């Protein structure tokens, strides 16, 4: 039952970039898999807790829309397992290699997004870092959500104005994690990164943080239905018990996909 892994077993091959805590990998086990590894070296309680953290949260999900946990190696160094995506992040297709999808594909996009969310957020787990970077579309028609170094029970784009400015303990809220999603909804109707004509980040995070900016959402596609966009301003509202829930959103975007085709 238990999911330990036995130093030997993982073959580690390319790297092919960064993740919470750490390197992400290609790697052999029971064929590709998705490596993250929290060292090199003897680890710091820090490290630590945050892989016992990370695993914990994972163990905790079996769905289809979120990232197969497959297992976990501490003996050579700390490593989290799960199953590997060809065919990379939302982030990497909208914003590197510029991948035109159309309507119908990015609103399912959403939906699928919105379907891991709400198994997330019934389970009681905030991701905490929801952002086209940790959207993986598996075999380019299955959205895989991942990274939960975060999550429990400086990507400031997708940050809600709570978050921003650093008010009491606890800002991260399921609403927080709906806004974060807002943001996901903007980046795939509008193809664009929010704020792209300001150039300077700091302004980005004072300006959000005290409201001055919000996403412009005149910059949506014109086939991009309306219920679409007014979903999105929903998401995106300043107040964070403005928002709606996830299986609210879900419906909304079932609905609008049902009469869309057409
Ligand atoms: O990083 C990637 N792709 C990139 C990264 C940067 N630039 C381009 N492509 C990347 O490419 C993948 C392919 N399949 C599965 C996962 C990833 C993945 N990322 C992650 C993120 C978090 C993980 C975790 O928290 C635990 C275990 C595995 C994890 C894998």
């Amino acid at each position: 039952d238990d999911w330990e892994i036995p130093d030997g077993q993982i073959t580690v091959g390319q790297r092919i970039g960064s993740g919470s805590f750490g390197t992400v990998y290609k790697g052999k086990w029971h064929g590709d898999v998705a490596v993250k590894m929290l060292n090199v070296t003897a680890p710091t309680p820090q490290q630590l807790q945050a892989f016992k953290n990370e695993v914990g949260v994972l163990r905790k999900t079996r769905h289809v829309n979120i990232l197969l946990f497959m297992g976990y190696s501490t003996k050579p160094q700390l490593a989290i397992v799960t199953q590997w995506c060809e065919g990379s992040s939302l982030y990497h297709h909208l914003h590197i290699i510029e991948t035109k999808f159309e309507m119908i594909k990015l609103i399912d996009i959403a939906r699928q997004t919105a379907q891991g969310m709400d198994y997330l957020h019934a389970k009681s787990i905030i991701h905490r870092d929801l952002k086209s970077n940790n959207i993986f579309l598996h075999e380019d028609l299955t959205v895989k959500i991942g990274d939960f170094g975060l999550a429990t029970v400086g990507s400031i784009l997708w940050m809600a104005p709570e978050v921003i400015r650093m008010q009491d303990k606890n800002p991260y809220s399921f609403q927080s994690d709906v806004y974060a999603f807002g943001i996901v909804l903007y980046e795939l109707m509008t193809g664009q990164l929010p704020y792209s004509n300001i150039n300077n980040r700091d302004q980005i995070i004072f300006m959000v943080g005290r409201g001055y900016l919000s996403p412009d959402l005149s910059k949506v596609r014109s086939n991009c239905p309306k219920a679409m966009k007014r979903l999105m301003a929903e998401c995106l509202k300043k107040k964070r018990d403005e928002r709606p829930l996830f299986p609210q959103i879900l419906a909304s975007i079932e609905l609008l996909a049902r009469s869309l085709p057409k």
